[PDB]
């Protein structure tokens, strides 16, 4: 198979990887007018995977992708069943299943009023704003913006790190069907794990859904002073290499919870001390599979974030089914010295989380429910893994094995990641946007 890179919305396969990103959530007021606008908007603004892999000199100043919710498709008279079990009812209806405290959800996510989302990526606020205004001007009264969420990469040497301080965007699956660099330890999967209607997709798709994908969008608020305070209060006293200062034990505890140091160094490779050079090297920072630690937790806890969401050899070998692409961006201001000192969040900050897969229930939702929320996953371990400390939602939020020298000790971890809303979207192919959606 040869993937038509010019026809696939770029954030799905390649990722915008821009310093700024805005999500404009909208409702359709006038289907006919919206469709008319779409036919001129799409060819001019919707960014393909082919554009994203081009030299920067060949790229526009901002990228735009576009997804629709179930109610958005219904509002546009697009009535064919896309074959996904969760997409039709929307994410609010699924939130309890994910483990969400529904009382923390906020409008306009508390229902299915949202019809779609424009995602705009740019390296600068000016261009982001201009392309946002271009949407407002092009579509006019045919849509109503019901929310806009804006994110930004963190400053300086924290660029690419999320708000707890950890380098993000290291490990992604690679799909066959196009020419790309594959790093050591990177999963290689058929394209239909990500793209609807391609090899590996087992869902029943309308023909027009070929080369689309489903986005699981999550708006997470993060409690950074609280996380920091918790790591200090529960600092690991020692590891194999020797005794730790409190600061060292706190840093180590954070790395044990994630499965990576803040630098990106995976603990399975660097189990006792950070290796920042390793973290920054894509030829090495993903080259592990837990095969050296299947039945003990010295090198990595069973319930660490990355291990829960991608179990690697904990599944007994390579498995295609549960991989997904991520294209998230942090939002909010840096955490001040006063905030960290108090141990109390004073400002709104977090992660605008984006995960793509052909089958919602096998990607995001499997990682969340079957794995992160499941105290007995990974399976067949000598010590109960417990609840994934970062995003596991089951209470009590108890996780074992964080202390490599006292692996039977359990940690009850306050929730530092608060879901504020989210939605399930379908991003069609570029041709489908104009030939089907706008028909
Ligand atoms: C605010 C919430 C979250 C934060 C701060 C966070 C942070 C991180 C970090 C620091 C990494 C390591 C970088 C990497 O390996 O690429 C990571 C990896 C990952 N996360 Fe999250 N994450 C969050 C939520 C989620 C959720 C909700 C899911 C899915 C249910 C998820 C799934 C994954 C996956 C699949 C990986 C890559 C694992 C691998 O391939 O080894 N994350 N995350
Ligand atoms: C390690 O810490 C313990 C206290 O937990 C202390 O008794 C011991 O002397 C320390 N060892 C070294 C080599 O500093
Ligand atoms: C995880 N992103």
């Amino acid at each position: 198979t040869i993937l038509p890179l010019n026809n696939i919305q770029g954030d799905i396969l390649v990722g915008m990887k821009k310093q700024k990103e805005r999500f404009v959530f909208f409702q359709v007021n006038d289907a006919t007018s919206f469709k008319t606008a779409l036919k001129t908007y799409v060819p001019e603004r919707i960014t393909s995977a082919a554009i994203l892999i081009s030299d920067p000199s060949q790229q526009p100043l901002a990228f735009v992708n576009l997804g629709f919710s179930n109610t958005g498709l219904q509002a546009l008279g697009i009535t064919d069943d896309l074959g996904d079990a969760q997409f039709p009812d929307g994410q609010f209806a699924d939130a309890a299943n994910l483990g969400d405290d529904l009382s923390q959800w906020v409008a306009p996510f508390t229902g299915t009023t949202i019809h779609g989302v424009f995602l705009i990526g740019s390296d600068q606020d000016d261009f982001l704003d201009q392309f946002t205004d271009d949407i407002s001007s092009t579509f006019g009264s045919s849509i109503t913006q019901v929310q806009a969420l804006s994110g930004s990469a963190r400053p300086g040497d924290q660029a690419g790190h999320e708000h707890f301080g950890f380098l993000d965007g290291i490990s992604q699956p690679s799909v066959t069907g196009w020419e790309t660099t594959v790093f050591p330890g990177q999963a290689v999967v058929p394209p239909g794990i990500i793209l609807t209607g391609r090899d590996g997709d087992t869902g029943t798709r309308p023909s027009w859904a070929l080369d689309g994908s489903f986005m699981a969008f999550r708006h997470f608020q993060q409690k950074v002073p609280e996380f920091n305070a918790y790591t200090l209060a529960n600092a690991i006293p020692a590891n194999s290499a020797g005794n730790l200062t409190q600061q060292e034990g706190a840093e180590f505890l954070g790395a044990r919870m994630f499965g990576r140091w803040k630098s990106g160094a995976p603990i399975d490779l660097a189990p006792t001390a950070d290796d920042p050079a390793l973290g920054a090297d894509p030829q090495r920072n993903n080259n592990f599979d837990y095969s050296d630690t299947l039945t003990d937790e010295t090198r990595c806890p069973f319930g660490a974030h990355v291990r829960k969401t991608n179990p690697r050899q904990d599944l007994g070998g390579p498995v295609d089914t549960f991989h997904a692409m991520r294209s998230s961006i942090p939002y909010g201001p840096e955490t001040s010295d006063a905030e960290l000192a108090s141990g109390v969040t004073a400002q709104d900050r977090g992660l605008l989380f984006v995960e793509y897969q052909s089958i919602i229930g096998n990607g995001f939702r499997f990682q969340q429910i079957n794995w992160a929320n499941n105290a007995n996953f990974p399976f067949s371990k000598p010590i109960t893994p417990g609840i994934e400390p970062i995003i596991g939602q089951t209470t009590p939020r108890t996780v074992g094995g964080l202390d490599p020298l006292n692996q039977n000790e359990t940690f009850t971890v306050p929730l530092f990641v608060i879901p504020k809303g989210g939605e399930y979207f379908f991003l069609p192919s570029i041709s489908a946007l104009t030939a089907t959606i706008a028909a």
